[PDB]
């Protein structure tokens, strides 16, 4: 109990942290809807 | 045994939550590259 | 062990509140990107 709660909870957690290792890629993409496509809303601008 | 149990326990909340909170906060300073590039993409497009 | 649990290890998710109020701060900062460079892309505009 008391040793592998100091590591394997540590390592279980970090199980919980594929979460907080995503979802920078995740904001990113989040963030490449006004990158990728917010840019190309200033092309309609152009267009229109 | 008992003096792991005080311990170790407090203790490890260090080592499995910290692995998630300064990845996180890595996670949302990244995403500060998505709005820095971000606005250099959003206005290469309304040079046009 | 219960005094840890009543105190410390509330504690050391206290200690895991430091995030918890960065977060805000480098998410602000990210906006400071579409709200500064954002704001700036309409200098670009009229610039051009």
């Amino acid at each position: 109990i008391t040793i592998p709660k100091n590591w394997l909870d540590f390592g279980w957690d970090i199980m919980t942290l594929d979460a907080r290792q995503t979802m920078d890629n995740i904001e990113t993409i989040i963030n490449e809807f006004p990158e990728d496509f917010g840019t190309m809303l200033k092309s309609i601008d152009p267009r229109a």
